[PDB]
RNA sequence: AUGCCUGAAUAGGGUGAAGCCAGAGGAAACUCUGGUGGAGGCUCGCGAAUUUGGGUAUAGUAGCAAAUAUUCAAAUGAGAACUUUGAA
């Protein structure tokens, strides 16, 4: 019964970090990617 | 040997390069995983070679001339294996 809130509390937990980690990721190689483009015209 | 002008042709199978997309590891650089993409001194059926037209430069013996399967009936004709029609 309990092991069941612990279970989705945990992967939900688990899920966030894995977001927080790649969205940063993604957002510094978007940034990035958009300043080269912005400078490859050149 | 090296060319020039105007045309035809430069096919197919396999593999899967840069670049890109979504993920995971790392502070970056980067490295793996899946996809996408469709590139080449990649493969498959000092030397040699490097498709093609037109134009234009520097004893009646050997044997039967070799491309397989012919058959039946009728017509023509002096004469039909070889011509013609039908059937196989």
């Amino acid at each position: 019964e309990e092991e069941q809130i612990e279970k989705d509390l945990q992967g939900l937990q688990e899920k966030q970090r894995l977001n927080v980690k790649r969205e940063r990721r993604r957002k510094n190689e978007m940034k990035q990617k958009e300043l080269q483009r912005m400078q490859m015209n050149m």
